């Protein structure tokens, strides 16, 4: 109370936002305290629920439905004059029941990156990948290394053919009908387990290891957001960001995130947050300060992001992302979300078969939101 603490995901310009708070706290002698918790996702709605926690917190919108249904944020009061600064369908990511509860940031969408010196041609598609990655390691390289942790990075892949989150129909999400156990997404989440079992790739290759293998010049392509870019142009790797490969001629499918900035439902500061949020933050120097830490992706900010525009890695971001699809933000997505890493992970460490996965995550109770006992309730 009577500062402003804020939470970050570690891999955001937490430093350039840093910035911005000494500027506020120069000019209102209010101290900010910028924080980058580990799961603060969700440990969030942890310590929130309590009472506790940061004044103002930043994740992509789709966890913000959840946050809202437990009356765990603070609804967003800005007057027509700021609302038309931003792009109006980043306003509709923050829109919870109608009401407003978090400031869109920037856009985000994964994308391709590559050395342009191992490989000064990117793969069109995702079935030719197998083939680069043997004329590399014979030169004592790899030609694909992402992220299989977080089903985030495999999803594009399982969405391509056509697994699906929600089925979107009479303007809203069906929760009984989830689409991860499909016949498209069987065939996504089928060739990066293949991929595995042809020693393509590591089962437990995470965001570290990837991102320092591509930094260091030990393989030739990764999937990573914009956030990433700054780590790599230190390392002087010559990169490429572009076009997610296809997959059986579909294009990838990622899951475009707006990331948000909420209010904490339980804060005393809420007008002060107000004011950093709008005055500070979302400004042309707000967003550079950040922006120059690692990059936001597309920031909603009108006036930004046209200088942003002439940026070819943001024009690719901004291609990958026109075909993916916007996240849903109802109060499932944290199940959804969660089932989806299992059986990914069951998958492609074989304590799964594919089909087994993907079934047991489209039926997982948590996500569906009832259930259908043998006997019931009763003894005899
Ligand atoms: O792996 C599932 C999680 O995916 C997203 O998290 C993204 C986030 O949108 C992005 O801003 C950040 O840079 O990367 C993480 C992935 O590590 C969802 O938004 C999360 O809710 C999911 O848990």
């Amino acid at each position: 109370e009577g500062k402003l603490v804020i939470w970050i995901n570690g891999d955001k310009g937490y430093n350039g936002l840093a910035e911005v708070g000494k500027k506020f706290e120069k000019d209102t002698g209010i101290k900010v305290t910028v924080e980058h918790p580990d799961k603060l996702e969700e440990k969030f709605p942890q310590v929130a629920a309590t009472g506790d926690g940061p004044d103002i917190i930043f994740w992509a919108h789709d966890r913000f439905g959840g946050y809202a249904q437990s009356g765990l944020l603070a609804e967003i009061t800005p007057d027509k004059a700021f609302q038309d600064k931003l792009y109006p369908f980043t306003w509709d990511a923050v829109r919870y029941n109608g009401k407003l509860i978090a400031y869109p940031i920037a856009v985000e969408a994964l994308s391709l990156i590559y050395n342009k010196d191992l490989l000064p041609n990117p793969p069109k598609t995702w079935e030719e990948i197998p083939a680069l990655d043997k004329e590399l390691k014979a030169k004592g390289k790899s030609a694909l290394m992402f992220n299989l942790q977080e089903p985030y990075f495999t999803w594009p892949l399982i969405a391509a053919d056509g697994g699906y989150a929600f089925k979107y129909e009479n303007g809203k999400y069906d929760i009984k009908d989830v689409g991860v156990d499909n016949a498209g997404a069987k065939a996504g989440l089928t060739f990066l387990v293949d991929l595995i079992k042809n020693k393509h790739m590591n089962a437990d290759t995470d965001y570290s290891i990837a991102e320092a293998a591509f930094n260091k010049g030990e393989t030739a392509m990764t999937i990573n957001g914009p956030w990433a870019w700054s780590n790599i142009d230190t390392s002087k790797v010559n990169y490429g960001v572009t076009v997610l490969p296809t997959f059986k001629g579909q294009p990838s499918k990622p899951f475009v995130g707006v990331l948000s900035a909420g209010i904490n439902a339980a804060s005393p500061n809420k007008e002060l947050a107000k004011e950093f949020l709008e005055n500070y933050l979302l400004t042309d120097e707000g967003l550079e300060a950040v922006n120059k830490d690692k990059p936001l992706g597309a920031v909603a900010l009108k006036s930004y992001e046209e200088e942003l525009a002439k940026d070819p890695r943001i024009a690719a971001t901004m291609e990958n992302a026109q075909k993916g699809e916007i996240m849903p933000n109802i109060p499932q997505m944290s199940a959804f979300w969660y089932a989806v890493r299992t059986a990914v992970i069951n998958a492609a460490s074989g304590r799964q078969t594919v089909d087994e996965a993907l079934k047991d995550g489209s039926q997982d109770p948590r996500v569906r939101g009832l259930y259908f006992p043998a006997g019931g309730s009763e003894c005899c």
